[PDB]
């Protein structure tokens, strides 16, 4: 009945600036309240409003912008369950997903995750574990799931001691890899710490030298990350963080599963150890790195 | 302090206002044709002084995005940038490549060269010959160069003589003259080829598609039944394209997209009606059912 240029491209303003006020409320939610806040809201939507808030934003967002928002929506552990049912493609695939998680949580957070694997899949995750991978790793990943590392506070120096000279004796081939799945997956972190000095004593070498030198492929970084993560864990995840950014296409995935799954446990370090590490804020890598509502979105979740 | 109903409050609101601004563009995007919404992009960017596309990257996501920009496009410059993206190495997968130098006119095709050209500072029939191999790479050249006889008339005599020239190249002991094949499917009109696989069927027995399957092999083979089907019948062969994309829980929605966003202005309301008769379903049901989100409505709004 009449072409307005004037008006489409008038309501096309209107309705893109309020798109960024309404994104802007929801970016403001999402990274101004606690995980348990956001709980306590998403229980409140569906009784008021009668619809799942989850659901609502499945059909209104898009792309990463809605991945971080339903993952701010789960509890850690269940968002780390649905990323570790989404990295097990089969024996042989890619196992950084499975080493990150699993190499890097407590007793109590190992626990939460396998309850919310159970839940969400009908299926327990060591079983899938053991479907998806195999040698030695399947050993030190399933012995990670029984969640029964030492958690106490004092240290053994003795004992830190005799680890120390038993790892060197498995890596000359002894009484090899039942050595270090035992060490690295039962002690303490402090008393990982006492081991890992006294080791750099006794042989000359610290501890990750030996490891690259006796290990390959996915077992070395399961050692690795084991041994990262008790020396200092923030340090870790800093250079997972830097490490998904190097490049146009950027990991993306692992950029939303640590900043979500961290904040409440150690991000504030993360940040920290990541400007001393590359003398740049993490913040200031993601507006390099990523763009749109994504980027508002993650900036936000770093403060 | 932290209220929870406030904030839930605050979230309804602006959900609502999501859907609200969404269902604004949406009725925008498919509401008006490709040269109404080109005035809108240039008149926003003076009244406003930002450049539409560029506001729509801060603020939409996912294939919804795509979708948008898409329709933004002139046809020719998202064929060339499809091209582009799928043009990623010696073997891979040359689907896209295939489809789209296969279905187009003269007109087109040239349209496509010159976008490509504007927007990559390359030229398409170069990155082709880098990308392409073996006679594949011959025959779509030979499209590229968008020669093709597009005229009315039917040579009942050269329809007759291609069919047995296309069966002597197949027929060879020593090896199938595809570049027999390559001078036919690309040089002789779409109404003259009709004619030359009606005379193929009476002469042979076999129909031209039982012929190719049987005597080329790999993207050779995909090249040249594309030929034939979008001679014969190019609604029906984008209405088969559209219904095997969506076939699985994955779904292949680059070429969903691609196909309604390039075809909309040409044929789109003949691949609806021949998707109808060959599915006994219409493609807004079935996109209805294997797409969700925002993304479906853009969709939806497409198909009317």
């Amino acid at each position: 009945q009449g072409f307005d240029v004037d008006r489409d491209a008038k309501k096309l303003n209107k309705a893109c600036k309020g798109m960024g006020t309404n994104e802007a409320a929801i970016i403001e939610i999402l990274s101004g309240r606690t995980s348990d806040e956001r709980q306590q809201i998403k229980q409140k939507y569906k009784a008021t409003y009668g619809k799942e808030l989850e659901e609502v934003l499945k059909s209104e967002l898009s792309g990463n912008f809605e991945k971080t928002a339903l993952a701010l929506l789960d509890h850690p552990s269940e968002y780390a369950a649905r990323q570790l049912q989404k990295a097990m493609k089969g024996l042989g695939t890619d196992e950084s997903v499975l080493i990150e998680v699993l190499c890097t949580r407590t007793n109590k957070e190992i626990i939460a995750i396998k309850e919310a694997y159970q839940r969400l899949f009908d299926r327990s995750l060591e079983s899938d574990v053991k479907g998806d991978t195999s040698g030695n790793l399947k050993k030190i990943l399933v012995s990670l799931l029984q969640a029964n590392r030492n958690e106490g506070d004092d240290v053994d120096k003795d004992l830190a001691g005799q680890d120390a000279k038993d790892l060197y004796d498995a890596g000359e081939g002894r009484w090899d890899e039942l050595a270090f799945n035992e060490v690295l997956a039962k002690r303490s972190y402090k008393q990982l710490r006492a081991t890992f000095q006294a080791y750099q004593i006794l042989i000359g070498k610290d501890i990750e030298e030996a490891i690259e030198e006796e290990t390959s492929g996915d077992l070395q970084k399961a050692y690795l990350t084991l041994v990262r993560c008790a020396q200092d864990c923030e340090d870790y995840f800093a250079e997972r963080l830097y490490k998904s950014m190097k490049g146009a296409g950027t990991d993306e995935e692992t950029l939303i599963r640590i900043i979500v799954t961290r904040a409440e446990v150690d991000l504030q370090g993360i940040k920290a150890k990541f400007q001393e590490k590359y003398q740049k804020s993490l913040s200031d890598m993601v507006r390099s790195d990523t763009s749109g509502d994504f980027r508002k979105l993650l900036v936000a979740l770093l403060h």
